[PDB]
């Protein structure tokens, strides 16, 4: 097809490539540049009541009301069902992740009540919690083993594996006498300022990521600072991975207008959208 998707021959990605980062990435950023309204139009209602308003880390990021994940409602709280979070689509399912914000202090709760809510048996961190100087996403998880309550949800580590580039963490999650374990991948490695310079680094992660979850049939919970730019990259990366297993075509252009229409900025800047480009191109030439 043509408008929200272009896809590619894999057989011919490499000059696909090349013609399109050509002329300081002419074609490249110009095919970005068609995003750049997709989904924006729909309304974010609820994000934008007063009682949801300290909950977003960001004025201009807000959840969809249609895509929007909903925490079980709480009888006197009035918007207790609010999180800034939304479904967006995988490679095997269109409700497969959901992709919020990295949490407040203020809103690290919540958090895991949505994970408990949602099912989700795998939390993918892309950002560091300070970067540069800033806060980008509060310590929602313990630091040690000491069992930690956070709302009616008690996390503790089951035991974690670091590597060169990010922390695998087990956590036990429990809600009365209802026990789960969970999988939490933190990719730690993002540069302060650009996409991850090599690439392969990021490859390396979501092989490592895929390979550790599985055909998961619940949601995956994704999330960096805003919940847009990194996350979107990883999902895009994960998704496009897993196809060249069962296709001679890839559709990163249809991923990205695809996750657009679900949450804001999916893939944020024209950067990360090369960035997964190069990554698949990494893939492809055998690294």
């Amino acid at each position: 097809s043509h408008m929200a998707s272009r896809p590619i021959l894999i057989k011919n990605f490499a000059e696909h490539y090349r013609l399109m980062s050509a002329d300081s990435d002419f074609r490249f950023s110009e095919e970005f540049e068609e995003l750049k309204h997709v989904g924006r139009d729909q309304p974010c209602t609820f994000a934008d009541l007063p009682c949801n308003r300290p909950k977003n880390r960001f004025t201009n990021i807000l959840p969809y009301d249609h895509s929007r994940f909903k925490l079980q409602p709480v009888d006197d709280d009035e918007g207790s069902d609010y999180i800034n979070a939304n479904y967006v689509p995988g490679h095997n399912s269109p409700r497969e992740f959901i992709v919020t914000q990295g949490p407040l202090h203020s809103t690290r709760d919540d958090f895991w009540r949505m994970c408990w809510e949602s099912n989700s048996r795998a939390i993918v961190m892309l950002t560091r919690c300070f970067e540069k100087g800033r806060e980008k996403c509060d310590q929602y998880w313990p630091n040690d083993t000491v069992p930690v309550f956070y709302g009616d949800i008690k996390v503790q580590i089951l035991n974690d594996s670091h590597y060169a580039d990010w922390v695998m963490t087990e956590f036990m999650l429990c809600r009365g006498s209802e026990q789960r374990i969970l999988r939490h991948f933190h990719f730690t490695t993002w540069p302060d300022f650009g996409v991850p310079n090599p690439p392969q680094t990021l490859v390396r992660f979501v092989r490592a990521f895929r390979d550790r979850i599985g055909a998961e049939q619940r949601p995956i919970v994704v999330h960096c600072s805003a919940g847009v730019g990194r996350s979107g990259t990883f999902i895009t990366l994960d998704r496009i991975l897993q196809q060249i297993n069962t296709s001679d075509y890839v559709d990163i252009f249809g991923i990205v207008y695809a996750m657009r229409k679900e949450r804001v900025w999916m893939v944020q800047t024209e950067q990360q959208y090369i960035c997964i480009h190069q990554c698949l191109l990494a893939v492809l030439e055998g690294k």
